[PDB]
């Protein structure tokens, strides 16, 4: 499957793509404002994610740091990134279908649209100014808006027991972005696409 990753933000981002225990494609690449990077993701990829990272410094060997979404200091991500990270999430060729969503469960850093480029389903978007409107207690000094699990490490916010409810903090993410996951047990906003669809992830779509 092809994922065209497009940075419409006015600032550089470093895209990342991983399934948690491996890179997807090269795993990461710089995208200056307006650039596009097309990656190939293997059919059957389960639990893949794409995200932006902000304010990165890398050395000649690809080693460094980002203020958001850092994936163990690597340009080329093999693992998931440090919150806060707005997440484009996908499982492909899962009994004949693909499943896509956007999640704010690991916070928000960059607005995003995640849409198919092929027929048969709708995209999803979380483009509201979550960083600017972020509750004081969630603001990440490093940049972005942290999820409450990250900040507070409670069973209730992290849904550790599998019994959690919505919270003041989850309701903020949900209010600004109703079509993204706000906490682990949120009513799903997952979209079912045809198996082997192709996609475009756009940062700062509006």
């Amino acid at each position: 499957a092809t994922f065209e990753i497009v940075n419409r933000c006015s600032y550089t981002v470093w895209a990342a793509a991983s399934k948690g225990d491996a890179a997807l494609d090269a795993g990461g690449r710089q995208l200056n404002s307006g650039e596009s990077w097309t990656i190939n993701v293997e059919p059957g990829t389960n639990g893949g994610k794409i995200w932006a990272r902000t304010d990165c410094y890398f050395d000649d060997s690809g080693s460094g740091i980002c203020k958001t979404g850092d994936c163990g200091g690597l340009l080329r991500c093999k693992r998931f990134g440090r919150p806060p990270t707005t997440l484009a999430e996908f499982s492909l060729n899962q009994y004949g279908k693909d499943y896509i969503d956007i999640s704010n469960i690991k916070g928000f850093n960059v607005p995003m649209n995640f849409s198919p480029t092929t027929r048969g389903c709708r995209g999803v978007r979380c483009a509201a100014d979550i960083v600017g409107q972020c509750p004081a207690k969630l603001k990440a000094p490093g940049g972005g808006c942290n999820d409450a699990c990250t900040v507070f490490q409670t069973s209730e916010y992290c849904c550790t027991t599998g019994k959690c409810g919505p919270t003041e903090y989850s309701r903020f993410f949900k209010r600004l972005c109703p079509d993204a996951f706000s906490y682990v047990l949120d009513k799903p906003t997952t979209v079912t696409c045809p198996g082997s669809s192709n996609y475009r992830v756009t940062f700062c779509p509006t």
